[PDB]
């Protein structure tokens, strides 16, 4: 039988409050969680996402000095690294976000403003969530050009890296490429292919997604650049990914798909795509092979899924 | 040279206040205009359309007893006539408007509510206008699935017919079919083909549009039905169009396009299409022949026109 999947953009709210985590709460290496004050702060952002409903404007928040300081350190350090570490596509867009989306070190962008901006670029919109969603739900959202985004920020004691998708990751790692026409169409396409697919294919798609969209590397000309959202939001792992420490292998879905990866530490291995474009094509081609007893058609005017066959 | 045309949905506001008329103001047969109280009332609706801007919610209005009485007479009389005079497609949709869009004789629907409804059906939205727009501007709007709609109602002394596109015409004549998926795509398609086209083709398209979408007749089975918006909002002309008075000829674009028509009286001649579907196909096929030094592509996610070639 086919698992239930959203057919309308409003139906996304059904799983909006089903949050997970990478299981680092009990990690002595990430004391952030244990922080009682930080926990209460996190609870506030969670309540906003829980009470939020489709179509409503994303509530604006006033960040604390510790949080603004963290964003400042993260933003400034990454902007410096992008010049020599980020792929061409990313660097060509980033300037636009800074000028038309308020991306600056002395100001944490409000999701409502970012969402309005994205809508004008590619039709993508933000949907605040309490935290990490399952791969099926996240991918399913992309089918409607909806990016479930967190609003809280990583603990200030370790800005260099966090084993959770905080606002820095969502905005500096994902948002930029979601504002790109081609990447946006690519994203929606894989999301559409995931709707109602068996979990063994969802998890396989998730692993491929992990080694490309999240932590992929690609060569442009005779150099190697990072294009994975997870690398672009971690100045700690961004430095490491192009260093002599990690192991590098050519992108090959057949092998990449069955490869294991870590979710609480820097990746010990990365896959290098022949180019940013080839990465998109490979992932796109694999998603199209995902079997299901039907076909789907998205109507952008009504924002509804049409199940055929 | 190519005439200027909107490339964004916001750019539509450029010509929103360029109003025209069918020149009946000096008509002794339409004393409505001359009415000073009616004129002041009309001025109120005009100011709302003038100050209105893209994206804003359409202002709600409280109608006068004379106006509500007029809507009641028009609605009730037409609903009775539709049973035997309107085409199948129209009658299948009308019930939905009554149940989910508040279409009743004791209540003039607010455009904001109608627009929200249309958006869920086919992505069409309403844009309040002070009155009649040029064919180029009206058609251009359809390219963005935008229907420039009036908010005022015809003078109460003659509910049976009016030589102007009042709210009864917009809501009972146009809205129903704009809520139909196929008709909506058809409408946007002709609008896209009209963008930046030479006026000799625009006026020809307008004449064809007049004898089909506005006053077309079509046979379904062994009977003849009306599907033209202008017939479906005039209980006076709706009775006449299927009577022995008017002249009827088969729909033939080559002849229909060069045919003359009246704009202040019942049509002396109507064209009968082989079927409602054949009418759409014929008009669709003609619009595709409209020559221009470029091609257009509409991006529904960004609501922008892309000029190619
Ligand atoms: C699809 C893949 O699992 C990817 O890592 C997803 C999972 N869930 C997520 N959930 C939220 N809120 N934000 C993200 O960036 C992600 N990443
Ligand atoms: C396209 C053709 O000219 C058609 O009669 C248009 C013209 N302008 C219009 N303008 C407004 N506001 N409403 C209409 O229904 C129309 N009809
Ligand atoms: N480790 C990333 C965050 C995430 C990457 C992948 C999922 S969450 C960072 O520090 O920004
Ligand atoms: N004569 C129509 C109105 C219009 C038809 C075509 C343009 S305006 C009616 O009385 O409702
Ligand atoms: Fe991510
Ligand atoms: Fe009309």
């Amino acid at each position: 039988t086919v698992p239930w999947f959203p057919r309308t953009i409003q139906e996304l709210d059904r799983f909006a409050n089903q949050i997970l985590s990478y299981g680092a709460e009990l990690d002595a290496d990430h004391p952030g969680f244990k922080d009682p004050v930080y926990r209460a702060r996190r609870k506030q952002f969670a309540d906003i996402a829980y009470n939020y409903r489709h179509g409503q404007p994303i509530p604006r928040v006033e960040y604390m000095e510790e949080e603004k300081k963290t964003w400042g350190t993260v933003f400034k350090t990454l902007k410096s690294l992008y010049k020599t570490h980020a792929c061409y596509e990313y660097n060509h867009i980033f300037p636009l976000l800074e000028k038309y989306c308020g991306f600056h070190e002395d100001n944490i962008p409000q999701l409502e403003d970012v969402s309005q901006f994205l809508q004008t670029c590619t039709g993508f919109r933000l949907r605040p969530v309490a935290g990490l969603l399952s791969s099926r739900d996240f991918l399913g959202g992309l089918a409607f050009r909806v990016f479930h985004c967190t609003q809280y920020i990583r603990h200030g004691s370790k800005p260099m890296y966090t084993p959770e998708p905080d606002i820095c990751h969502e905005l500096l790692g994902h948002v930029p490429l979601f504002s790109d026409r081609s990447f946006a169409q690519f994203s929606q396409e894989i999301g559409l292919a995931s709707l109602g697919a068996p979990d063994e294919y969802i998890e396989k798609l998730a692993t491929i997604y992990w080694f490309t969209v999240e932590f992929g590397l690609c060569k442009q000309g005779d150099s190697i650049k990072a294009y994975g959202a997870g690398l672009l939001s971690s100045f700690g792992e961004l430095q490491y990914c192009l260093s002599e420490k990690p192991k590098l292998l050519p992108l090959e879905l057949e092998k990449t798909a069955i490869q294991n990866y870590t979710v609480t530490e820097f990746q010990p291995l990365y896959y290098v795509a022949e180019s940013f474009n080839d990465a998109k094509e490979k992932v796109r081609n694999f998603a199209a092979t995902i079997p299901r007893p039907f076909s789907v058609r998205y109507d952008p005017y009504t924002q509804r899924i049409e199940v055929l066959d």
